[PDB]
């Protein structure tokens, strides 16, 4: 799945992951540490938004 930020449009592709700040390709959203945040605009996970109707 992917998902936006819904402050700076960044896409967390679950496909790519977060490799350079410490998260594997294939991670789930719903994985990610509950500190993690949007890598460009720093927004707390709830900012986000999954892509499906
Ligand atoms: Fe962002």
């Amino acid at each position: 799945a992917k998902w936006v930020c819904k402050i700076c449009g960044y896409i967390y592709d679950e496909d790519a992951g977060d490799p350079d700040n410490g998260i594997s390709p294939g991670t789930k959203f719903e994985e990610l540490p509950d500190d993690w945040v949007c890598p460009i605009c720093g927004a707390p996970k709830s900012e986000f938004e999954k892509l499906e109707d």
